[PDB]
């Protein structure tokens, strides 16, 4: 199983 | 089983 | 099973 | 089992 | 298994 | 599932 | 699960 | 479970 | 779990 | 688990 989770953030 | 979640976020 | 799940944001 | 987390914020 | 987390944080 | 919350305020 | 809250804030 | 929290506040 | 809690403020 | 907690403050 490939479980992914990517996030990016600018303020 | 693929899974992705992918977030982008800029203020 | 493929999910994806996808976001991008600007402000 | 692949499972991937990946986070980048700027402020 | 195969589980890798990275956070990058700059402010 | 995913959320995303995001507000920016100027005064 | 992705839970992303982000808030900007200028007064 | 990806829980990402930010804020950036100027007055 | 990755659970990132990041702030800024200038007064 | 990652846990990051990150704050900058100036007055």
């Amino acid at each position: 199983d490939l479980i992914i989770k990517g996030i990016s953030v600018h303020i």
